[PDB]
């Protein structure tokens, strides 16, 4: 498939809600190859008055590699869940992350977990039964997904791919609906909040998103730290001072260098932590 048009669908769509302007990042992330000339990433940026930032990395390879990170990041005044589609296929295989992820803790307190994914709980049912469970996963990745969060892995097929595009489109739409009702923040002590959740949120995944990896040996080491702090999670220089180790201590090394292991907690959650409600029930 081509995740080209989801984001041809996701800018249409966006701009009947509002209207998108550029990001000063299209001056500086447009297009990047790969070190051996045969890999495009194509990458995309636009903020407008509640968002600030909606961006696309798209990757397509001549060897089927199909990968697209969208994501839409709100102003901290408008406290939104951060929309997040990140797909990893190959010719065979497609692993699979869309989420509207929780700006704010939904485990230990009920508020924002009711604002926000009350009215979604049954569009979350629709397509768990539809793309299943993806198994067991890095334990702390849990402490940023919804309890509509698509998690999953699935073999290709013309079938499969069907689903996942209405997938995003419906989760897009819903999104948009969650933005149009969001109302501007007044009080700054809450602000402040919202963006350093937001700063938190960008800090964990430049730090240990499972497709570092693959930019890294697409477009080396450097270039590829460049793209990720500075367009993927752009904010995570500006939007806050504190370091990884701060949020995360657990991952401090004897040393003070952060841990090699993406997960100091190991990988679990072989069934789907919460329930047909929306109710978080999490095993291992
Ligand atoms: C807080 C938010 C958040 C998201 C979105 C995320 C996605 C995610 N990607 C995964 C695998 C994977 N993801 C990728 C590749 C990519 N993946 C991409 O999203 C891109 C853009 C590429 C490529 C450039 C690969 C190659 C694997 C399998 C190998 C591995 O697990 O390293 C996994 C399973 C591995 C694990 O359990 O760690 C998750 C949960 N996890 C999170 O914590
Ligand atoms: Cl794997
Ligand atoms: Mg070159």
């Amino acid at each position: 498939v081509s995740y080209k048009k989801l984001i041809h669908f996701a800018l249409e769509e966006t701009n009947t809600h509002t209207l998108l302007s550029p990001s000063p990042l299209q001056e500086k992330y447009s297009s990047l190859l790969s070190m051996d000339d045969k890999t495009e990433l194509q990458m995309l940026s636009f903020e407008a008055h509640k968002i600030r930032l909606l961006r696309s990395l798209c990757i397509e390879g001549s060897d089927g590699m199909q990968v697209l990170d969208f994501a839409a990041f709100p102003k901290p005044e408008f406290d939104l869940p951060i929309f997040c589609a990140n797909f990893f296929t190959t010719a065979k295989m497609n692993i699979i992350v869309l989420d509207l992820n929780p700006l704010h803790d939904i485990m230990d307190q009920e508020d924002y977990k009711e604002k926000y994914y009350k009215d979604l709980i049954t569009l979350g049912l629709k397509y768990s039964k539809l793309l299943p469970w993806g198994g067991k996963l890095t334990s702390e990745s849990l402490r940023f997904f919804s309890p509509i969060v698509i998690w999953t892995r699935f073999s290709s097929s013309p079938h499969n791919h069907s689903v996942l595009f209405s997938a995003f489109k419906d989760y897009y739409q819903a999104w948009l609906g969650l933005m149009d009702r969001s109302e501007g923040e007044t009080d700054a002590s809450q602000i402040a909040c919202n963006c350093e959740a937001q700063h938190r949120y960008l800090t964990w995944r430049s730090e240990k998103d499972p497709g570092h990896g693959v930019l890294k040996r697409l477009i080396g080491e450097d270039l590829a730290k460049d793209v990720i702090t500075k367009f993927l999670f752009n904010g995570v220089n500006e939007l806050g001072n504190k370091t990884f180790l701060d949020y995360f201590p657990e991952y401090r090394c004897e040393d003070g260098k952060v841990n090699e292991k993406r997960s100091m907690i190991g990988k679990s959650f072989e069934n789907r932590p919460w329930n047909a409600r929306g109710e978080f029930i999490g095993d291992r």
